[PDB]
């Protein structure tokens, strides 16, 4: 999972696809998603 505010879902993203055991993957932008 991601960190808390980190990302989660980008076009430019490769990191942890799911949100932190407390944060949740809410998308932003079609380029860009964060774990809140
Ligand atoms: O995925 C979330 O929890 C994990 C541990 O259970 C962490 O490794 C990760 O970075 C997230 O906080
Ligand atoms: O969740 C923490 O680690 C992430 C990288 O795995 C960062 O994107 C995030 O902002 C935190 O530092």
């Amino acid at each position: 999972t991601q960190s808390h505010y980190g990302q989660c879902g980008g076009i430019g993203y490769s990191g942890p696809t799911v949100c932190a055991s407390g944060t949740t993957c809410q998308v932003l932008n079609p380029y860009y998603s964060q774990c809140l």
